[PDB]
């Protein structure tokens, strides 16, 4: 029972200690491509890079680099591409990735501006009649429809490979209420958002991996993938109480560094799973 464990950590207020154990135990792999001088402007943060072994490669002989990692969860049979919020100069790379990986959905967990500064480039069109064209990767993006709700917005986008004239519908799930500081009060809206993404089929095997990002693509984005996999596993195993969130996180960290950046985010992940289980259980 993780809820029982949850209350113990709370009781003895040892979240930071536990979060630190995970940090210490976390995998560590080379990120040589990410560090090449030629890719300096393709990274938002100097200390956030994709491991070479799990990085997403753009299908171009020029520079195949993009700060994105493929998190493959074998047992849960779920895959996620975690990436950084695109930069002014990497929006075309971003959509090129979405196209080449055949993703069905993009999940955004932050706002373009937070705390008064830019945390992500405006990579999608805001008005139907004003489509976007990424000349460097030869892609066209058009806002087809938008549905603004209280805690999130879902947008229907059309991505066109100008080279082949081929087009695909891309769903953009934007969680718009994540607080500037800290984590949400309750995982309720976050969980609802998660189920909305699921219900769309964007997380399903018939499509490429969903693309998930926030600013660095490790903290909030980690919370999303962690909660989803844990819930899925509790649904798959005949003994749901065997699902160990700390274990799941360490496994995910083998594919991208620093998923879950604070003790608050860790605690929140527990809440989300526990609360999500009480509902998803039936
Ligand atoms: C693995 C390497 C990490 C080493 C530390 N590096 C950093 O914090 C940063 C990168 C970095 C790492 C994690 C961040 N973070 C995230 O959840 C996220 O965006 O992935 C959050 C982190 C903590 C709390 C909240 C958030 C958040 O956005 O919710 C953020 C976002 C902060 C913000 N909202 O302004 C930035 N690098 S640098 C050059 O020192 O600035």
């Amino acid at each position: 029972e993780m809820e029982k464990e949850f209350e113990q950590i709370d009781k003895s207020g040892s979240w930071a200690a536990i979060y630190q154990d995970i940090r210490h135990e976390a995998s560590d792999f080379p990120c040589r491509v990410a560090k090449l001088p030629k890719n300096k402007n393709r990274n938002r943060y100097r200390d956030v890079s994709p491991f070479d072994h799990s990085r997403i490669k753009l299908h171009q002989e020029d520079n195949d680099y993009i700060n994105a990692s493929l998190i493959k969860m074998e047992e849960a049979q779920r895959s996620y591409i975690l990436t950084q919020g695109p930069l002014p100069n990497t929006c075309g790379h971003f959509w090129e990735m979405v196209w080449e990986q055949k993703s069905r959905g993009v999940v955004m967990l932050n706002r373009v501006m937070e705390k008064g500064s830019l945390k992500c480039a405006q990579y999608w069109p805001q008005k139907e009649e004003k489509e976007m064209i990424f000349e460097d990767t030869n892609l066209k993006l058009t806002l087809i429809s938008e549905d603004i709700k209280s805690y999130y917005t879902v947008r229907q986008l059309e991505l066109e490979n100008l080279t082949t004239q081929e087009t695909r519908e891309i769903l953009h799930f934007h969680y718009t209420t994540w607080p500037d500081f800290g984590v949400p009060e309750s995982p309720a809206s976050f969980l609802n958002f998660l189920f909305k993404v699921r219900e769309s089929g964007s997380l399903s095997p018939e499509h490429g991996p969903v693309v998930v990002h926030c600013s660095a693509g490790i903290g909030r984005s980690g919370t999303f993938c962690l909660a989803d996999t844990c819930l899925l596993l509790m649904d798959k195993r005949k003994d749901p109480s065997s699902v160990d969130i700390k274990k799941v996180l360490l496994e995910m960290r083998k594919f991208r560094m620093g998923l879950i950046q604070t003790a608050d985010q860790l605690r929140f992940s527990y809440l989300a799973v526990i609360e999500g289980a009480k509902f998803i259980m039936g």
